[PDB]
């Protein structure tokens, strides 16, 4: 099963892709998932990714700490103390985020749906 699984999955109510986890096979294609912030709600399998962590090249959008946002494209993973970082570049610049500052617009969770999509 899916179930237990780390996802980025779609809010339906603003097209954004957000890291969280399933916690239950609903049925017939739905899902429970708890986001990492703590929300939940039920997605459709074609709207949840299984990417843990999102790929290498990816298009992003980053978060930045006074509420603005960017695009920018994952260079790199890491580890450190059981946390995921994510490389993210923009511009010809590096900089590490954590992972919930790091979600998918609607136009760049749907390029990864084909390949990692639970449609």
């Amino acid at each position: 099963s899916f179930v237990g699984l780390r996802v980025v999955a779609k809010w339906s109510s603003n097209g954004y892709f957000y890291s969280g986890k399933i916690t239950r096979d609903v049925g017939a294609g739905k899902y429970k998932l708890l986001f990492d912030d703590g929300y939940e709600c039920d997605v459709l399998g074609k709207d949840i990714l299984l990417c843990d962590p999102i790929p290498l090249d990816t298009e992003v959008t980053a978060l930045s700490e006074d509420e603005y946002f960017s695009a920018g494209v994952v260079k790199g993973h890491r580890k450190e103390s059981g946390e995921l970082y994510y490389s993210i570049e923009k511009e010809g610049q590096r900089k590490w985020y954590k992972r919930m500052a790091v979600i998918l617009s609607l136009e760049q969770g749907n390029r990864l749906r084909e390949q990692y999509g639970l449609g």
